[PDB]
């Protein structure tokens, strides 16, 4: 897997189960065409999410719905949406993991990028 | 001022100056109306970005060019662009603090949010 | 004031009130000693924390007691303290803001120097 | 492995290889007894830190050398090290996995605990 992500959850300290995300590229003319959609597991992370054949050079948004997350645990969050935004060069067997850190009222994205 | 920012540089441990950002309204369609640009000063801060004026209800969101920020500092970024996206005053008219802590390859957003 | 705290509260995104800590110095020995405390405001600040005087270079240690924060608070937390290790020097009047962001299983530690 | 570890490099987007560690365990008076030391691989873990005997209830100290990893990486670091104290309940198969992202100026120390 070329795209990968790891949610955490920083109340709890478990992983964060069940977030539902969004994969977009960015076209030609500026706009964005969402290409692919998913949900974590129980271990805050998605498996068979883009293939390599899906994921050619260019940039990306990742769009994780951390609204519906903490709704549903009945905390009241401020963030409508988390966006990871990144221009990816997945050249050599380049794999991206985007790792995120959930609280009601914050976030940590990071990245980490191998080969 | 109801809307403020706060950047700070995790690599030097001084405020992030000269960060560009702009300031967009969720429109009734679903689209962005830009409402606002700016640029912190050397305390990582924006006085006066945006008036109450143009602050009623809704869901706005605030894009940092934190790539810009790291390409004329050396290092190369991770992130194309660092997007914050909230509801404003869901249960009734609030002030807004937007905390942004930047490294090339991670951003932590926080919220400050007051009567 | 050389030495400055700003803690916030992740979960209710707020300042982080009534937060205790403990400033100690590292002694020649290799240990610590306790030179000051306090207590966070409703801004998360503590003002007039340790004078220019009390605040040589030096190593010091400052423990945030945020367990009996998220206890106050009636959550659960991971750890039972929050400290913050490092080399001061205060030469050239050089200030120190501890920035520290709580959540009861993770908390970020920044320093911000003048 | 009731303790493990994930550290990771904000600047160069890796994990951070090569971290020195120490781990300690609060003795009844109060004091510290080191109990383990390790360093971490390239992946940024450290495997069979410590048995599941060896890690009783208790409070524990996992100490970070940070300064020495971002003093190699060539960066000048404000924190002399990284402390995580923790209080440990491993009773049925709970292990503590210790997440920690690194930047010179900035550390954030997370928790990840397994169920029962
Ligand atoms: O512990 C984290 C982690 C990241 C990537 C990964 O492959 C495994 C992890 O445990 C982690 C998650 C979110 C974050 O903001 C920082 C982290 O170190
Ligand atoms: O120290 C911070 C801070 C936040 C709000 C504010 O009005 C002033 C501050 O110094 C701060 C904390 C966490 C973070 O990710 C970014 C910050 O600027």
């Amino acid at each position: 897997c070329p795209l990968m992500v790891k949610i955490l959850d920083a109340v709890k300290g478990t992983p964060a189960g069940s977030v539902a995300l969004k994969v977009s590229q960015k076209t030609a003319d500026g706009g964005w065409t969402q290409i692919a959609t998913g949900v974590t597991d129980a271990t805050g992370e998605i498996h068979n999410l883009i293939t390599e054949q899906q994921f050619p050079a260019g940039v990306y948004r990742v769009e994780f719905d951390t609204k519906a997350y903490w709704t549903n645990q009945g905390s009241t969050p401020f963030h409508e949406v988390a966006e990871v935004v990144f221009d990816a060069h997945p050249e050599g067997h380049r794999h991206y993991t985007l790792a995120l850190l959930l609280s009601p009222f914050s976030y940590t994205t990071t990245a980490v990028v191998s080969s």
